[PDB]
């Protein structure tokens, strides 16, 4: 009964971890597509001059 | 005796999972650094021409 509690202790930490990393990972997504839409005008831009 | 077993599968998923989710944000993370210089040179060019 004592393992299965720090256990439980043990899988909280990680869940709530992977709910921040995931986050993180969400938070660079848009970032990565934010990104995206700006190298290709910069490449667009200087073609022209 | 049979909810630490299933609970034994539930954690052995998570770690797997947390260890996939860390070698895919690794390999995002290295193309922020890619992408960091990739925007940075370009400046340097359509300002000279």
């Amino acid at each position: 009964n004592t393992l299965l509690k720090t256990e439980k202790e043990e899988l909280n930490r990680r869940i709530h971890d992977q709910a921040k990393e995931i986050t993180e990972t969400m938070e660079k997504k848009l970032v990565e597509e934010t990104k995206q839409l700006e190298l290709d005008l910069n490449d667009e831009r200087l073609r022209y001059q």
